[PDB]
């Protein structure tokens, strides 16, 4: 037992780290098979056409740790620049590029000049950021998920809001929310706490042993998603109820007496009190997470 | 900026894990040069000597994924077993086994069936239990942290608690903690909060932007200990002062100046105020764990 904020072992995502050097520009790229992918101010209101019509291959330094990739080719997708190497990574995982919700969760391989330095989970907010942990330099890592075999990569790292948190791509160049890669006023926007999260992380603190916030009620759907306006949550759809299915099997609770303790614990507070080792209402664990760390899913 | 809280880059202890089996018994080994290093309670008051002289090699299973490794010699050293296998790993990283005192932190490769489940950061409680997430099949899943290029290992998992709290040994097969591999009544033990990483991490929210629960107030080490004791914290050494001292020049903050703060707070909660995202003190970030994160070291 025990319920941690767990992140997917990172092994297969460092063998594809790499540092991308251009001009005075240092970055991290992905290195998967000959392409080498990395945020394209790199190469930097920019015009970002015109700026790289005007690059050369080997204006591009790639070093994959103590041996140089020597660029043949690059082309840009959206906000991610593509850098053709003549060396197929021979760590390449099977992997597949996915483009997550929010509410989804991943974990973040943190690296610099190509060589990571911590692993950690964050989920991506409704307002499309992320809460992340970046410095100068971080900019090409990227968030993944684990599947048996398979890496889905759904995330790399561009840019800090001026708020702290975080904003990037998924892993085809496409900005999460309404942000650019250019210097210019922007701002995340109000965020939400993600409700059917926080469902899940009080199935966990159940399935852990901790029962003290049950109660004996029950609410409809409708008056549970009337209290989460308030409260600043997102609405709980008949979709996420289908999805807390399985947890609300196991654990006897039935998904809408969950909402009704979520319900008394936004309007009363914990008084004092923690769940699953947390004083406030947790919400970057999936129904998904929760299950995969109670069952102990692994992965090859 | 951000801060979170961040494991090392599992990738060179996935590359040691391994599946021992043995009876009716299945859980984790570590395999490092031709030694596979495993909980002795693989073969189960049961007295280990006897039982491991009627064991033969073949007796050991041990799957390296969809490789059978053969045994070849096994010996005890004090609770974990070594099996000499014939075949040295080819992914042993850089390495050292190290007893860590209470109050350091280490990164945590949870696996199942030979396979890593997820990494997760831990503290070695003051009453050296440590806070994980274990399921049955979780033994000898390990602990460590890494130096440049170098894993230490500290922990490897033995069992639980009846509080959901988690017990092991270091790398050469010593408990941390009063505990032995036994099924005997044993219990935690009361614990305390580690009060210089609770400064640490104040620190970490200075230089990430949160000075809201600062005052002009000092305090002597005296006087700050006195009321760390009624708060059932760990007392604060001269030498912990010292190990401060980096974080308190980089910040223009002194040391006891910040523990007039701990002290406020302690007495005056957070009156619905958050720190780093948490409504708690934070104790599981060590002053070199807040430098690391919050100066960008890596590894290789
Ligand atoms: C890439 O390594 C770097 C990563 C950030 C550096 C500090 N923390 C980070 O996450 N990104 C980077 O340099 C950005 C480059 C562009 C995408 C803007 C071209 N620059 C920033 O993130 C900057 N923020 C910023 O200017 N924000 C607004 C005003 C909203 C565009 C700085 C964090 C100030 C460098
Ligand atoms: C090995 O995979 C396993 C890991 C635990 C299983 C669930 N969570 C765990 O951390 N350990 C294990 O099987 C232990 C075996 C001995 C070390 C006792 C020989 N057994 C336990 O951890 C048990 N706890 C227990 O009996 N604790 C006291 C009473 C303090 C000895 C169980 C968790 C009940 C299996």
């Amino acid at each position: 037992s025990g319920f941690r904020k767990m992140a997917f072992p990172s092994g297969k995502v460092e063998g594809c780290m790499v540092q991308v050097t251009c001009g005075t520009t240092t970055l991290n790229g992905l290195w998967l098979d000959d392409v080498v992918y990395c945020p394209r101010h790199v190469i930097c209101n920019p015009n970002y056409e015109d700026l790289l019509i005007r690059k050369s291959n080997h204006n591009f330094l790639v070093q994959a740790g103590n041996v140089q990739l020597r660029v043949i080719g690059h082309s840009m997708q959206n906000c991610v620049l593509k850098l053709k190497v003549d060396t197929a990574n021979p760590k390449t995982p099977k992997y597949k590029f996915v483009r997550i919700q929010p509410g989804q969760t991943f974990s973040v391989l943190a690296c610099y000049n190509g060589s990571p330095s911590g692993v950690y989970q964050c989920a991506m907010r409704p307002n499309f950021t992320i809460k992340g942990s970046f410095l100068n330099g971080s900019c090409g890592s990227v968030g993944f998920n684990i599947d048996y075999d398979c890496v889905s990569f759904c995330y790399m790292h561009h840019m800090e809001l001026p708020t702290g948190v975080h904003a990037g791509t998924d892993l085809a160049g496409n900005f999460y929310g309404p942000f650019v890669d250019r210097q210019t006023a922007q701002a995340a926007g109000t965020d939400t706490t993600i409700t059917v999260n926080v469902l899940a992380w009080l199935y966990a603190a159940v399935i852990n042993g901790d029962r003290w916030f049950l109660n004996r009620f029950t609410t409809t759907l409708n008056d549970f998603n009337l209290v989460a306006m308030k409260y600043n949550y997102e609405p709980l759809t008949q979709d996420h109820v289908d999805i807390l299915g399985p947890l609300s099997a196991q654990t006897g609770i039935a998904v809408l007496d969950m909402c009704a303790s979520l319900k008394e614990l936004l309007q009363n507070g914990m008084n004092g009190r923690t769940i699953l080792g947390s004083a406030l209402l947790e919400d970057e664990f999936t129904p998904f997470d929760v299950v995969r760390q109670c069952s102990g899913v692994t992965f090859q």
